[PDB]
């Protein structure tokens, strides 16, 4: 069946105020199919409250949203970012990767989820000996959020815990 919505849903942040449902959807029916598509505004006023959000058929019209940044939107470059599981970080902390773990490992497994550029395997101060952790770096928040709601990470064998880095 259908992934969870949650999943499928993208906030926008940084609107015009003249931007409306029907100008917002139809700039992110570009996409994909678009099944909800709000902005918020005061309930006094109908003023815009300068966000909104948009959800989609799937979490690959997600991403293809997402990978058309950055959007303009009635004149506006607007933030569009995943619901959240927002604390947007470019860094992940990637545990359980043993002595055996090398650099190119996670760079053939997390390049796939975005442009990486650091990463850093964790050694002991003392010994030089690999702690069997890292932090990989990425040009871009969007990377991170896919990467963070999977449920599992597999690198070089290992079942790997992986968090936000702040
Ligand atoms: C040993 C490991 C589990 N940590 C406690 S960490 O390496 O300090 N680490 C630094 C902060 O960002 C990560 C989420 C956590």
């Amino acid at each position: 069946p259908k992934e969870p919505e949650q999943l499928r849903k993208l906030f926008i942040g940084g609107l015009s105020f003249e931007t409306t449902d029907e100008s917002l959807r139809s700039h992110f029916e570009q996409w994909g199919t678009l099944t909800d598509c709000v902005v918020m505004r005061d309930p006094n006023t109908k003023r815009s409250r300068g966000f909104g959000f948009v959800t989609y058929a799937t979490v690959e019209e997600v991403d293809a949203a997402m990978n058309a940044r950055p959007h303009k939107v009635d004149g506006r470059v607007v933030e569009p970012k995943r619901a959240v599981s927002h604390l947007t970080v470019k860094k992940i902390f990637v545990g359980g990767i043993k002595e055996d773990t090398e650099e190119h490992h996670l760079r053939d497994y997390f390049e796939q989820y975005g442009k990486i550029e650091v990463i850093e395997i964790m050694t002991d101060r003392g010994s030089g000996k690999k702690r069997g952790f890292a932090f990989v770096t990425f040009d871009d928040h969007d990377s991170v959020d896919k990467i963070v709601i999977q449920k599992y990470h597999t690198v070089n064998g290992h079942n790997c815990e992986v968090r936000k880095a702040l």
